[PDB]
């Protein structure tokens, strides 16, 4: 039923049986030599996660707090590696292709997805450039071959309101052409004064069966965000502590209302072609093109002003960016036997190409009182403009073999990569132009016991182009990740329960390092991240689903010129844990009702790489109640009330440095109505 490039599992409540993310071909999680979590549509809905980042808050090895209550972009820190977290997202097989070094990172609304898979650790062997911590792969909704219709409505605090629809179905008498059309409109004042978020999006999709051997899928995703919510940060002095006498509200807005814009338009046109050649061979081509636009205009705080007492030193930052990008992945796979051994041999060739045109304005703004701001003084005092064109190109050739034999599952992969990047400075004339070729390998071995236990060991690699440069303005060499993972998976034969343990050790080399006086880097640092991840999904009866996680992460700088040579980076909790439970009353008095709840604990973190100051820990509580009106004669209609951060904690979710600390989201309460067919 076509495994190449599909998950092809089966899902039941919060638990899926298979995935494609570690292998690029459907494999049962139990027989897969990597740590892989999967978050279902149902999980996303039950926790009322507004955002792919928020949707990961019950998953071990993941930190969701990088910018606190900001929703503009999706920051997912994996296994301690925060440094280019916007780039961890892949969509229908293919990297998202935002440009991490500009304001043009892309955002996928969760209403368009059906699933989210997380793969832990270095993963370049099938994806090219990526992070040492791993990757997140989103799977979008697809056309259906029986008629389906949903309409959905939401109201909330902070002025939240959402409407959305989702029609799918067969288009022809013979059920070989199918559509899906998904639309939404969405808005929020946030917790923060004078800010809106706003989105309108629509996703059409056509699915065409060609002979008995081919499917073609045409895809669009048009999204427009006329407002970007909030993306500010404030000093730790006055947030984790008192500044002179005061404390700095979690509703505080560091900008100017008359100069705060964030307008993002993102359009994707894509296709997936699946083709069966023989009983042995399959091919598959995935492709997507992205044309984005960002206009941005903001005044933002950078520390206390040194001459004015209770006011924040502030700057301006404008941008107009046009990004155009494309990505294609070609795969050819064979299923054949050599004696006792089953082989699944994959080769493929991918190609990425990205151009981004960026006109950046900047300058200084009047200072602003941090407790009793007076807005209005929006005159900017401009610095020199800074205009660039930026291109990247990556090309990969890769080979994988999955060898099955007796109770062993083995895994081999190689990949050759070619990366070119170039920056034209249209303001000063100058040009950077640099290219690297990289080789990556992965090897895994798992053993599948008769009773449902599956120990596995795995070795694996990543590379990623370095964000930083040397004294001559040349980029540093790419960073290299290497990981040994040792893991244990369990599912009892009968049950719908699943358990996982992973011990891992990751090394990151070529990390940028600077002597504090210097303003240019050298690639001479190293980071080591090791820890333990536990994950439980339990069906305790037919009415009760549980998810449990625990995460121990010891990440430090094992080599650093900055003076931080045994420190833990910021945004890296030593401990995290979570627990979520949904109860659905079967029969009796409360039939149709559902209650669920959860708790998430995040340990203390450092505010700074110097480790001079702690961010306190926090436990947040989320809750829900739902009712199925099908019980009472209105089949398909149901209704829910959700609350995240039920106890309305103030807290600093994290800091990026002592100058930039971020508040966690306050209590968020959404009530929802869905009518199906
Ligand atoms: C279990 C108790 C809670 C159940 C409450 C169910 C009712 C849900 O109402 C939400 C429907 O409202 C959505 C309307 O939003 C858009 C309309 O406004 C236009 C804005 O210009
Ligand atoms: C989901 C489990 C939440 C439990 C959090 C426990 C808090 C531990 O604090 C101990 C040291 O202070
Ligand atoms: C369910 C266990 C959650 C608590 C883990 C231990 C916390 C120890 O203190 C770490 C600092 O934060
Ligand atoms: C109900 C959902 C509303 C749909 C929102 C999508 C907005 C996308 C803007 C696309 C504009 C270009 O296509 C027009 C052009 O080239 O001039
Ligand atoms: C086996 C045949 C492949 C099927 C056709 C797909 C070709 C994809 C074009 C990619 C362009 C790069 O190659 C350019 C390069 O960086 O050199
Ligand atoms: C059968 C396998 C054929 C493989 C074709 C490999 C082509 C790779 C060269 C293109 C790489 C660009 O991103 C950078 C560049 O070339 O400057
Ligand atoms: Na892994
Ligand atoms: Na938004
Ligand atoms: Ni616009």
């Amino acid at each position: 039923v076509f495994a190449l490039g599909n998950n092809l599992g089966s899902t039941d409540g919060y638990l899926a049986t298979h995935s494609q993310i570690a292998t690029k071909t459907s494999k049962p999680l139990l027989e897969t030599s990597q740590t892989v979590s999967v978050i279902t549509r149902e999980q996303i809905d039950d926790t009322a996660s507004k955002t792919v980042q928020q949707a990961m808050r019950y998953t071990p090895g993941i930190f969701t707090g990088q910018v606190g209550a900001s929703n503009r972009y999706d920051y997912v820190v994996m296994r301690g590696f925060a440094d280019n977290s916007v780039d961890n997202i892949y969509l229908d097989g293919l990297k998202a292709m935002g440009d991490s070094g500009t304001f043009s990172s892309m955002q996928v609304d969760p209403y368009f997805l059906e699933r989210i898979d997380v793969l832990k650790g270095p993963s370049s062997v099938l994806y090219g450039r990526s992070l040492p911590g791993g990757l997140v792969a989103l799977t979008s909704k697809k056309p259906l071959y029986e008629d389906y219709r949903q309409i959905t409505g939401s109201i909330g605090n902070m002025g939240q309101k959402e409407m959305g629809f989702d029609f799918s179905g067969p288009l022809d008498e013979e059920k070989r052409i199918a559509y899906r059309l998904i639309g939404l409109g969405k808005g929020s004042d946030t917790q923060f004064d004078h800010v809106k978020e706003e989105r309108y999006a629509i996703a059409p999709t056509l699915a065409i069966d060609f002979s008995d051997d081919t499917t073609l899928t045409l895809q669009g995703y048009l999204q427009h965000d006329p407002n970007g919510g909030y993306h500010g940060g404030v000093p730790a002095d006055g947030t984790l502590s008192h500044h002179n006498g005061r404390h700095i509200s979690r509703e505080f807005f560091d900008g100017e209302p008359s100069k705060d814009d964030f307008d993002r338009t993102q359009r994707m046109f894509g296709y997936q072609l699946e083709h069966r050649i023989d009983d042995v061979w399959s091919a598959r081509q995935n492709f997507r093109y992205l044309d984005s636009d960002v206009d941005l205009s903001q005044v933002y705080a950078y520390g206390w002003s040194a001459s004015e007492p209770n006011k924040l030193n502030r700057y301006f930052s404008g941008a107009r960016e046009h990004l155009q990008a494309y990505i294609v992945d070609n795969m050819l796979q064979a299923e054949f036997a050599t004696g006792a051994a089953r082989h699944t041999l994959l080769t493929g060739l991918d190609y990425q190409r990205r151009r981004t045109v960026v006109d950046w304005r900047s300058g200084s703004a009047s200072a602003l009182d941090a407790f009793n701001p007076v807005y209005g003084d929006d005159a900017i005092s401009y610095f020199p403009d800074d205009n660039h064109t930026r291109r990247l190109e990556q090309t990969g050739v890769y080979l994988q073999d999955l060898i099955d034999i007796d109770q062993w599952r083995f895994s081999l992969g190689l990949r050759q990569d070619w990366v070119s990047v170039t920056d034209k400075n249209r303001s000063t004339g100058s040009k950077a132009d640099d290219d690297w070729e990289k080789f990556t390998g992965r090897i895994g071995a798992l053993y599948l016991f008769d009773n449902g236990l599956a120990p596995y060991v795995s070795y694996s690699e990543s590379f990623n182009p370095n964000a930083y440069s040397d004294a001559s303005g040349t980029p540093l060499a790419p960073t290299e990740g290497k990981q040994w993972e040792l893991g244990l998976k369990f599912q009892a034969p009968g049950s719908n329960s699943f358990y996982t343990a992973s011990l891992f050790h990751i090394t990151q080399e070529n990390v940028a390092s600077k002597e504090p006086q210097d303003n240019f880097y050298t690639s001479v640092g190293e980071v080591r991240s090791q820890g333990l991840e536990l994950e439980a999904h339990t069906q305790l009866s037919d009415n009760l689903k549980l998810l449990g996680s625990y995460t121990y992460t010891d990440i430090t700088y094992t080599k650093s010129l900055d003076g931080n040579q045994g420190h833990t980076p910021n945004q890296a909790p030593k401990h995290m844990a979570s627990l979520w439970a949904d109860y659905a009353f079967d029969a009796g008095p409360l039939s149709g009702l559902s209650i669920g709840g959860g708790a998430r604990y995040v340990g203390e973190t450092w505010a700074d790489k110097e480790n001079t100051l702690r961010v306190p820990d926090y436990t947040l509580v989320d809750a829900r109640i739902g009712y199925d009106l099908g019980k009472l004669g209105l089949k398909g209609l149901d209704v829910s009330l959700n609350a995240n951060n039920l106890l309305d904690k103030d807290y600093v979710a994290s800091c990026y440095s002592l100058d930039f600390c971020y508040f966690g989201e306050k209590r968020n309460v959404t009530a929802t109505v869905n009518y199906q067919f």
